[PDB]
């Protein structure tokens, strides 16, 4: 199943390219302005089947459950309201989230004890990288 090496919280500690990643988004100049000022702190835990991400920072929390696998519903940190769904590939949390005909992913790898999060939507690669405190 998913490695218990990811659960812990995780600061950021590297962000490359989010503000284009927000903008193919289609994030607002408001709320560009205040995430690109974040490092936000990322809790990813475990209860039975149940794996839930948390993100927190100045400007606002968010936190999603799920069972991996199995489909939910998720208003992400820009209120998007997606319908998403969470798989295990080769040690790669893989989150896809889909809302109105559009897709985004979010894939997260351990590297070097360090949590890489590869965020693409259109042509935009943005890397978001996460040391463990
Ligand atoms: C998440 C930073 C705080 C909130 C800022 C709101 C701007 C919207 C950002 C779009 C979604 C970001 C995806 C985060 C990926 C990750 O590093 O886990």
């Amino acid at each position: 199943g998913m490695s218990n090496k990811f659960l812990g919280t995780w600061k950021l500690v590297s962000s490359e390219n989010f503000d284009d990643y927000m903008k193919a988004l289609g994030v607002g100049l408001a709320t560009r302005k205040l995430g690109n000022l974040a490092k936000p702190t990322v809790i990813i835990s475990k209860k039975g089947d149940i794996i839930t991400i948390r993100t927190e920072s100045t400007f606002k929390n968010t936190e999603i459950s799920f069972k991996l696998g199995q489909e939910f519903e998720e208003t992400t940190a820009d209120n998007r309201k997606t319908k998403s769904i969470v798989t295990l590939q080769r040690g790669s949390l893989n989150q896809v989230q889909r809302w109105d005909g559009k897709e985004t992913t979010i894939k997260r790898k351990l590297v070097n004890g360090k949590m890489a999060a590869e965020c693409k939507m259109k042509g935009v690669v943005c890397t978001r990288i996460y040391e463990k405190v």
